[PDB]
């Protein structure tokens, strides 16, 4: 697959549609998320596309190379660490990220896994607390969706 | 992936959880669906895991070998043709299917695609009109979900 789509939904007001497109060796992630409190929000690909217990059964960040949590520009990061999205005053986060590590096929494929938008901003593993190196202290999962193959 | 899961949800009361497990060289589909009218309901894997327009954006039956619609035991069938699930008097359908054409990896992988439960019985491509050769006359999509990787 070369195109993917994710519909984020949660127990609250956060909702959004993310599109993924394979462009050479990068994946271009676009879309918008709304109902977010203005500010930065942790945006990551969790390991399982299991929504049987809402966003909790999505597990941890997709980390096939068992690295520490980082930000997207870092080398030592989880494959799912896409950093943060920023909600404007109206709660609207417009997504536009280009990542060279997540993929739509092969081993790092994220098809079938879950996109999660969090409550607080991802500290990018620079928080000086152990939690920071595991989840970036992004807190609760507001909305999530399974990533599926798109036309 | 050797395990997958799908949460079916729609606009009505139909809902359920379907689990998929690669056991040997085959795929075992289990789970239960509730909220259904008594009787048979078409149950198929649709091509796209695109829930942006509800179950409508799932596209047609997954059909990589370009065949016509059939029942699960037919040679001429789409890969996504899982036949009918049957709901009892309380609207509960118990799913137990072993299928030789779907898989959880490779060309016949259903990860990232959508599982749909339909309003009417699937006629297994034997109804005699053109629609029977496409969808089995199974009608509208009552509930659907993107198939994701499970732990
Ligand atoms: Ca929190
Ligand atoms: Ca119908
Ligand atoms: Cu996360
Ligand atoms: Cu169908
Ligand atoms: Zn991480
Ligand atoms: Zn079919």
């Amino acid at each position: 697959a070369t195109k993917a789509v994710c519909v984020l939904k949660g127990d609250g007001p956060v909702q959004g549609t993310i599109h993924f497109e394979a462009k050479g060796d990068t994946v271009v992630v676009t879309g918008s998320i709304t109902g977010l409190t203005e500010g930065d929000h942790g945006f990551h690909v969790h390991q399982f596309g299991d929504n049987t217990q809402g966003c909790t059964s999505a597990g941890p960040h997709f980390n096939p190379l068992s690295k520490k949590h980082g930000g997207p520009k870092d080398e030592e990061r989880h494959v799912g660490d896409l950093g943060n999205v920023t909600a404007d005053k109206n709660g609207v986060a417009i997504v536009d990220i280009v990542d060279p590590l997540i993929s739509l096929s092969g081993e790092y494929s994220i098809i079938g896994r879950t996109m999660v938008v969090h409550e607080k901003p991802d500290d990018l593993g620079r928080g000086g607390n152990e939690e920071s190196t595991k989840t970036g202290n992004a807190g609760s999962r507001l909305a999530c969706g399974v990533i599926g193959i798109a036309k």
